[PDB]
């Protein structure tokens, strides 16, 4: 697998998974292609769609990522994540629910600090689908 | 006392995690007000499709999980990983949702405590099969 | 609605807090029956000596400050320097137990957040002698 | 500073403080004895006393250092800290009144997993230090 | 079955760099073989030997990660690295020197909770290497 | 004044090392002097040079404090650290190599939040050293 090959290779996952590659995956698939490689088939058998043989719905996989960005404070990631979860059918509702599950484990600031901006774009997607 | 705060709650930690955790149990021991407030916190947070909740139960649960893997509370991981199966979760799913936690939190999500919730569930879904039709 | 739940707890978060942090308010917004309970728990646990607690509120709210530095939540950590400050912490006690999170946080808990709160305190404990007797 | 010379120099503090050297700074003084003594000297400031010139009561730096402990889960520090603080004044509605709040900012854990083991300690260090 | 190909094809790394599969990555490569593949190609890259190509001599990549263990408390995955770190050449005075860097970042606890467990280790493999 | 007496005895450990003194510790210089005074001890002794005794190579010393930088979301000190690494001999590459082994233990969050940063600065700095 050439450095090309190995962008070609992931590119309909993004899209398809999250609209296109973050910027973090921008920069390993830069300077560390083969990591590049691995973790994106990795990341390509995790979020594995209902479709293609997964048992948990997608959207729900999207939420757990949700949640766990909520708690690493990735502001750029849960935006990420709650689109594609809502893109995959999670609800608002939903999302919310979710999140604030989070204070149980990891206290206020789950909800706080970035938890919070996951809801905040989420009312404002909710609008965009509801559009088309 | 701590004895009615514990009365006003006991329903909803037999339904929904068939009973009271030890750390809960001393918190309402030494700390009944908030044992209280904590537990109506919680009661809402759980809420069942049943009462009205968007996201089942299942889910909210293995929401749990995965936050016990990543905090690696193995007491808690056993309880809400019994939680969501006894509301539906497949050991699949529960799998499936566990492996997410190595993206955001490495391998350790998987390696210290979260696995530890498929070695429960493994034998958890015999023990389920054997106790229903 | 999420009206009259904020209307219960304002007296608690004036008291305290100066007003509600705006995470509150969005969590009152959005979760108004995780807000309630949530502000039942920090009611009991930030009571004040004067309605029975034995920890004085300024030591209360100093713990809270070193957790936010520990936790990075620079908005929280000025808002608990503030509350600690009304409540009578001077700002040499703020930094001694600031510091205290290096031992079991590093420099980190100093540097990135714990800092903040001290930065603040300088200009605060002049804001509060230009307003008191 | 000989290595012999670090660790008599520490001694009275950690004997004073802690009621013994901790484990852990054993083993520090043992394979790291300069790092040992720097580390021992910023110890011996930050938890100075009040009769020694210090504004935050030791019953209390203490008390910072159980919640720390409980957030980090250091159980032999908690056990150690809570014997500290008591030792320095605090009192067991002080210890619980400290480690609830851990749970605003760390949530439920913060109790749960380690808090809570300060006050399964507390409760019967209260009854040997009524008995002195 | 899969699960037994898979370990198979990533049984030449492991071996080599670690002397063995951890129990985690037995479990891993049983209930998740897709991940344990894809995790395994992700790792054989990053813990390329300067033989194979990498620029980061083998036992400071380990020593980073004896490192990254004890911030993460794990006692298993410390030694493990320990030992990968001394069998490609790393000293024990490299060993401790870099531990103690994580009191920086991390506090005490860097060096106090999983860190110096692997000093523990290192002092009687250096006796056992040293039998040749 | 007692701050400027240590921030004088401590000014060559970090003009040498680090080639200034960070803004966190200027501010810890003048609140906590005597912290100031013992960290910097401890410090001086952690990161002596191979010249002065040390047996872990200066650029693996800053170069694990960046690795640990990137996992506690320290930006301005991964960057101070990876210049200090630099100027001590460690190349991109091996940055790079080291870097995404945060991966392992802490997740894509290890690279795509800080750690990254540390290598679009290193590129840079790179083109710099080159130009003598």
């Amino acid at each position: 697998a050439t450095s090309q090959d190995i962008l070609k290779q992931h590119a309909a996952h993004y899209e398809s998974d999250m609209g296109g590659l973050p910027e973090a995956l921008v920069q390993l698939a830069e300077y560390a292609p083969e990591t590049f490689d691995a973790y994106s088939r990795m990341r390509t058998t995790m979020l594995k769609s209902e479709a293609d043989g997964a048992k948990l719905p997608l959207k729900y996989k999207h939420l757990i990522l949700v949640v766990l960005d909520a708690i690493r404070d990735e502001p750029i990631g849960i935006v990420n994540h709650t689109r594609a979860a809502m893109n995959a059918g999670l609800s608002v509702d939903e999302l919310i629910e979710g999140i604030l599950l989070g204070i149980i484990v990891y206290g206020m600031p789950a909800w706080g600090k970035t938890g919070r901006k996951a809801v905040t774009f989420a009312v404002e997607f909710e609008k965009e689908l509801a559009g088309k």
